[PDB]
């Protein structure tokens, strides 16, 4: 019995179903031909604590772009549910970068996000081992997309630090036990800085003076929504 195992199985079968109609080689080509990503790193590095808004789609996006530095669009890997087409429509309706947030274990999903014009993706270190992390980050970076590395424990933070992650998001939920530690953000963000980290810290939730941006808002999509 394992909620996290079930989510990973859902994602892997979602990919298998998508591949049967849009094969891996075809999604790679569509991703490579997509228009270049907007720069998520620069939007988050901008002075001040930027708001990252989370997602009628067009109305909310056009409203959100008046004050947010970036937009997060939670997607659904299940077959033929319009979720990736809506990501593209939303991104096309605004002028800020759009983060595609789903549960990525397979390179197919990164090409999929890029093909529908995502500017960045999230990698979750509680889900990924070091070899998977290296592969998936390399895929995203080969398409000039930003990578947000979500961490929840001291050990995950250290992996992100040692790997040289430039954007680290700190999440308060444990994706294996599904327990919430309401003060992880302050604890790990302070620890990140005090260990010498000079990149971008995101909080996925009064930790004043620590974070460059803050995200402002079971099956895989439900689990993502809990993270935000």
């Amino acid at each position: 019995p394992s909620a996290l195992d079930a989510i990973v199985a859902d994602v892997r079968e979602d990919v298998a179903a998508r591949e049967a109609v849009v094969p891996f080689d075809e999604i790679k080509e569509r991703a490579a031909r997509a228009p270049p990503p907007r720069d998520v790193l620069a939007a988050l590095r901008a002075p001040g604590v930027g708001i990252i808004a989370v997602y009628d789609p067009i109305e909310y996006a056009k409203t959100a772009e008046k004050y947010a530095v970036a937009l997060v669009v939670i997607t659904d890997e299940k077959y033929h549910n319009g979720s990736y087409e809506d990501l593209e429509k939303i991104r096309s309706a605004v002028d800020i970068p759009v983060i595609c947030f789903d549960f990525i274990v397979d390179p197919y999903q990164i090409y999929l996000a890029r093909a529908y014009q995502a500017d960045a993706i999230v990698l979750i270190l509680s889900v990924l081992d070091d070899e998977q992390y290296r592969q998936l980050a390399a895929v995203a970076h080969s398409l000039n997309m930003g990578v947000i590395v979500d961490v929840h424990t001291e050990e995950e933070l250290e992996r992100a630090l040692k790997a040289g992650a430039e954007i680290i998001g700190i999440v308060n939920q444990d994706l294996k036990t599904f327990e919430v530690d309401r003060n992880t953000a302050e604890r790990l963000g302070r620890l990140a800085r005090e260990r010498g980290f000079t990149g971008v810290l995101l909080a996925i939730g009064s930790m004043r003076g620590l974070f460059d941006a803050v995200v402002i808002g079971p099956d895989p999509e439900k689990a993502i929504r809990e993270l935000v």
